């Protein structure tokens, strides 16, 4: 076999994994191709891009802990950020696992290619905020563990690209072969 490289915009509840799990939901129904897996996993309550390989090689490359891989993603959180919150996330904070690197950290509309989560967000008295937030390394649960920090949990969770990678033209469920 030849490299393959497959890109999946994972829904929400899903496991980044073709191994079967009782009581839980997996990739085998939504993606044929097989003797692939994660080049990064992706929580399942989280949602978006997935990067699949066959290609052991590839796949220790493009994992490599400490890689400074940059990471994009859209963030629904509740109420709406302060400009200072904003400049905390950009500058850093520190975790219980240590302080975190420089980050872009934006106030952005709802993107219209967003789609709803299944099943949808649970209201009225509390608003909520969209972010697209960069980073460039990949602790556990970190951008759920910052938003939180600066006093806006989040809600919803999407990964828009990773490295040369990215959603373009994915939609949810969707997989595609680039090589």
């Amino acid at each position: 076999q030849p490299t393959r490289v497959i890109l999946f915009n994972k829904p929400y509840d899903v496991l980044p994994q073709f191994t079967d799990e009782a009581g839980r939901k997996t990739l085998k129904e939504f993606i044929p191709v097989q003797g692939v897996y994660a080049a990064g996993r992706l929580d399942r309550d989280s949602e978006g891009l997935l990067v699949l390989t066959n290609n052991g090689a590839l796949q220790a490359r493009l994992t490599q802990p400490g890689k400074r891989t940059g990471k994009i993603y859209y963030v629904q959180v509740e109420g709406i950020p302060t400009q200072d919150a904003l400049e905390a996330l950009r500058n850093g904070v520190t975790l219980n696992d240590g302080p975190t690197l420089p980050a872009g950290a934006e106030l952005v509309d709802e993107p219209a290619w967003l789609w709803p989560r299944n099943p949808p967000i649970r209201r009225k008295s509390i608003p909520t905020s969209w972010l697209k937030i960069t980073l460039y390394e990949g602790r556990n649960r970190q951008v759920r563990r910052m938003t939180a920090h600066v006093g806006f949990p989040t809600l919803r969770l999407i990964r828009y690209a990773m490295g040369d990678y990215s959603l373009d033209n994915l939609a949810n469920g969707e997989w595609r072969e680039v090589t």
